[PDB]
């Protein structure tokens, strides 16, 4: 059949974290940042607890974890653990500058090629990655990569993500809200899901980025992208790129799936456009931009089992 | 380490274009004649459109692309743009006139020495940008070569177009059909491309002029040329050649690549010449030869982004 998912879902007492403070609340529900200080030794670990009480939430949410708990790499947000209490919990490392998409924005002025270059690397890495992993993704954007620090996103929010069996090439779905505007046409015609459907929205990830965070298709309406990417339109080539970083966006869009590039090409090209980022990407003032109790505090990405 | 290029490459809707009719088929696909109609702007241009779906092909027509889409030359076919449909299409100006070859074929009677001598110029120029570009076309030949009038060629074909490093003199590559009665020694024997390789296949281009479209080493099987071309030997002078056109074509075909001339050495030498055209090429009855809704039609050569 397939293979057997060894994942451990860990889970935490309540009385094991410090909510320090609110970070968001809307949408799902409220996150916070805390502290997670597992009994006896002595380690203090930043991390984003997620926490009213539906079946239909509840059923979400424990999907979620299984899938972040199965996935482990350095470019994929780990599951910490869950809490079964009132209302669950879903506790994921602290990822303190937020999401990409806002941080590109916000720091537009500070934000060198070489910072651009080397997030399209780990992210394309964390999707090889993910490819491997035969999973799935299906939303892809700026807004779903966090920031450990300048240096280091991870790809998160697998409320989408599918595990493909051993050899379901495909992945059709039903009805249900879906970013349109990040979506392979296949998707948007016939709800179906490939690696290569991911490929097309890392394409508009990237170009999220290069573009300092613009919206893709700002004004035109969720029902004519379909129209629109029949036409043979795609998004405009961004200020700062050259045609050789455009040129992978472009292809990263053709009608053929399988004439887009995979997620290891995209990780190859980058990393040689990183090894020169001023040749690749034209920003002004590019070289001389800079960007950024706790006695025992250790980062998740150090606390192991 | 290398200069920005920061081309651009457009991307253009499928219902901008009229095909008006088919030009060629086979070979890698077909071309169509028709005409581009920007939404608004009142203007229409003659275009030719190049349209099966396999990752080797869509692969290869987009680097063709990126070259296109990278070069800006009077004398080199300019790229219009793009489009992603099913299938992929790309946009160059209409050559009305079909490429050099045939036309020198299907009209000798009728060209004489200042066309002939006129268009070695204008080729020289074009390839003389090419350098500067620092691109090695790989393939010039008077089949790559497109008449938008009978006063005005432009160098086109770039499938084999490299673009050389910041100092990497030399291109080294691999095995996969080439023209070989149209390249220099070093490039048969060590598969290596200069811009000193493109003189010599410039020199070829020159000679199948002035025989108005004869077939270099006619009968003479490609595996004998790297034979013969160390034995000494070179194509013949052609009858309207005087010495001192043919004395040229012989320099271009010299065994030390740095001992053949420079393309802007061409340039100065065939724009002499072309000053007393009677005086270099001796064609029979010269002087005597004569040769060659739409309400808002440009030229490409008058749009400009």
């Amino acid at each position: 059949g397939e293979a057997p998912n060894q994942a451990l879902l860990r889970i935490l007492k309540e009385t094991e974290f410090k909510k320090i403070k609110v970070l968001g609340s809307g949408a799902f529900g409220t996150v916070y940042k805390g502290l997670w200080i597992p009994e006896g030794e002595k380690v203090k670990i930043p991390v984003a607890i997620k926490e009213a009480t539906s079946p239909k939430a509840n059923k979400e949410i424990l999907d979620e974890a299984y899938v972040m708990a199965s996935v482990d790499n350095p470019h994929v947000c780990r599951l910490l653990g869950i809490c079964l209490t009132s209302t669950v919990q879903l506790i994921t490392q602290l990822m303190p500058f937020g999401c990409l998409l806002d941080y590109v924005r916000e720091h537009k002025d500070n934000i060198g090629s070489q910072y651009l270059l080397n997030w399209c690397v780990q992210i394309a890495k964390g999707m090889n990655y993910l490819e491997d992993r035969r999973l799935v993704h299906r939303d892809l954007a700026a807004r779903n990569v966090l920031v450990k620090t300048p240096q280091h996103v991870k790809i998160t929010d697998f409320g989408l993500a599918k595990l493909l069996g051993a050899e379901e090439k495909e992945y059709h779905a039903e009805g249900g809200k879906v970013p349109i505007k990040w979506m392979a046409l296949e998707s948007i015609l016939h709800r179906i899901y490939t690696h290569q459907s991911d490929v097309w929205s890392y394409g508009v990830t990237v170009w999220e980025l290069m573009t300092f965070g613009s919206k893709p298709y700002d004004g035109i309406p969720a029902s004519e992208i379909s129209s629109i990417l029949e036409k043979g339109e795609r998004l405009p080539q961004p200020p700062i790129c050259t045609i050789d970083v455009y040129m992978i966006m472009v292809k990263c869009w053709m009608i053929d799936a399988d004439s887009r590039p995979k997620f290891r090409e995209l990780i190859i090209e980058f990393s040689k456009m990183a090894r020169d980022p001023q040749r690749y990407l034209v920003i002004q003032g590019d070289e001389r931009m800079h960007l950024p109790d706790m006695d025992d505090v250790v980062d998740a990405d150090e606390y192991l089992i």
